């Protein structure tokens, strides 16, 4: 309403009562003009490599993104939710856009010039439909900064078609995004909707305290048997005698057991020490991959499988783990020293270990003159009796991804880690109105083509609610607790340093509190 | 002679969870059932000690 | 109010008994801890101070 009044007030906090947890976040946002409010088609470059063809279309819009943790969780939110809980998931969220700001910019004479224009207005809608391209859930920037103080821009909406090339094919799809309703908001008018999360599996926010190898009891005997010899000593030589014994705790490798790994899909190893690794480029020749219409995709970071076993902290599956970089770090071959490298150490409970073998399996028919032969098992897909854990979740990370639309999806859970939605939280695209210039006085049946410099700026309020599993421990020696660290430093952990400037100095997991198989 | 339930691991994902062994997968298994018999300490001495009781009446039940 | 505790048992609590050690021909500085019971009554842990005090001078009858 009116000019004078503010349509809404700030809100961040976090309110901890029963089963359940509510985030509010609010930021302040700018929203440029893009594209000089044209649809563009897009493609990759003419010397692009057949992996890296593309063609789509970049719109005028923008659209916002909450879709990581630290958007909605503080530093020491996140500890109280990791330390005392079995699991947690969304349940509904609130998203309010207020206080908006439509300003005019003079850049005449080399002098800028910024004036509020009270009467210019943005378009919002959400695509509750799923009627465009969903480009939330492919770990984009442009979220909500993690940090209250800071200022954001809003990332250009922009998607990609099916391409042949660089060029489009006869099922490419071209989406105006004017040819959806929207709501027109001046100065003084707000923006409101809600979202309920469908039921979803709760995040595992635990590690296994036993391991899927070791499930006996090691005082007693198996009443079955193996086969324990194949040969006997025969005089001077051995002669074929089959023998078979019950397993106990002294051969604890060949008990009968119950359930198998989780599955597999081989990746290659690296260590931080840099002189344990190869002198040459397999960045890509070495790389896990896939195969889709002639092109070949990196797998990453792929079917969730222990970073390493034990003792072998440094090293990491090659395209196997989240990597985020440290605050300042730039885009293109970092060193080491610049990025963040998360360990999925935990699942090696019940997850093969990245960079092994699943496994051996029997290749031949042993006889009189045939040894037996086995094989190494580089990719196990699925079998009957496998249990795994999906991956961790983590401040830095995402939160949800859109379950793609088809026929048969096994376990979508998203790889690059949280909760998969047939339904996410809908796409909210943005974008400033354009103002025609001063026009000609004979009538042209050209399309304008001068505009007012505009931008646009506000404030976004996002709320979440989630559900809690509680952490009920009935084991009798203290757990593993994250916490910060115990000495003095110049700059403390998850603050501002003396120049402003908020950093996130490492990835923090879920997985801390324990739980038997 | 062989088993007749086995206990489903507690873990994100199972597919068709089936015991290999044989039977029926359950995700709450009949509860197993623990029993001992209650310590009962022997003669003890007549001076205070801090240290704990290892000598017991041997029982069985 | 020095003499509150059960003569019968000790403290669990430690206390800095010794601050050296006869060291071949003289001492060395070690620190030994013992728990108090009635034999070193003095030395125990307790709960509460005497009152306040501000002093005054001694006369005979």
């Amino acid at each position: 309403d009116g000019v004078g009044n503010s349509s809404g007030n700030w809100h961040c906090d976090s309110t901890w009562m029963g089963d359940r947890v509510i985030t509010t976040s609010t930021r302040t946002w700018a929203l440029p003009t893009y594209n000089n409010h044209l649809y563009k088609q897009i493609s990759s470059q003419s010397g692009a490599s057949n992996d890296n063809h593309y063609f789509g279309y970049s719109t005028p819009w923008g659209y916002f993104d909450f879709n990581r943790f630290h958007c909605h969780f503080s530093p020491r939110d996140w500890q109280r939710l990791i330390n005392n809980n079995w699991g947690f998931r969304p349940k509904r969220l609130n998203f309010k856009l207020f206080n908006i700001q439509v300003k005019e910019v003079t850049q005449n004479d080399g002098t800028t010039t910024i004036a509020n224009n009270l009467t210019s207005t943005v378009q919002v809608f959400t695509d509750s439909e799923y009627q465009l391209p969903y480009v939330l859930g492919s770990a984009h920037q442009g979220c909500l900064p993690p940090f209250p103080a800071d200022v954001f821009m809003v990332p250009q909406y922009g998607y990609l078609t099916l391409n042949n090339g660089s060029q489009a094919v006869g099922r490419s799809s071209f989406y105006c995004l004017e040819y959806f309703p929207s709501q027109m908001l001046r100065t003084g008018n707000n923006f409101t909707f809600s979202y309920t999360f469908e039921d979803v599996p709760f995040h595992s926010s635990y590690a296994h305290s036993q391991s899927l190898d070791r499930l006996m009891n090691p005082l007693i005997d198996q009443y079955l048997y193996y086969l324990s010899r194949t040969n006997t000593p025969s005089g001077t030589t051995t002669q074929s005698r089959l023998q078979f014994s019950q397993a106990g705790a002294s051969d604890i490798r060949d008990q009968s057991r119950n359930w198998l790994p989780g599955p597999c899909y081989r990746q290659q190893r690296v260590s931080k020490t840099s002189a344990d690794n190869n002198n040459s480029e397999y960045s890509w020749t070495g790389a896990t991959k896939y195969h889709l219409n002639g092109r070949d995709s990196l797998v990453n970071p792929g079917p969730a499988m222990a970073s390493h076993k034990d003792d072998e902290e440094k090293f990491f599956p090659q395209s196997g783990v989240l990597i985020f970089g440290k605050q300042g770090s730039e885009k293109t071959n970092v060193d080491i020293e610049k990025v963040m490298i998360t360990d999925e150490e935990e699942i090696r409970t019940t997850n093969p270990v990245a960079t092994e073998q699943y496994g051996s399996v029997s290749t031949n028919l042993q006889r009189g003159n045939r040894q037996a032969a086995t094989a190494d098992v580089n990719t196990q897909g699925v079998l009957p009796g496998m249990v795994w854990q999906d991956r961790d979740v983590y401040l830095q990370g995402p939160i949800w991804a859109k379950i793609p639309h088809t026929d048969g999806h096994f376990h979508p859970s998203p790889l690059m880690g949280g909760f998969g939605l047939k339904h996410p939280p809908p796409q909210i695209l943005i974008k400033n109105t354009p103002v025609p210039a001063n026009p000609s006085t004979t009538f042209s049946a050209a399309k304008f083509a001068s505009f007012i410099t505009q931008y646009s700026t506000g404030q976004v309020s996002v709320e979440i609610e989630w559900e809690l599993q509680k952490e009920n421990s009935k084991r009798w020696n203290p757990e593993i607790q994250y916490t910060s660290n115990y000495n003095k430093s110049v700059n403390v952990d998850f603050t501002v340093d003396t120049n402003g400037v908020y950093s996130e100095p490492r990835p923090i997991g879920t997985r801390y509190l324990t739980r038997n198989l």
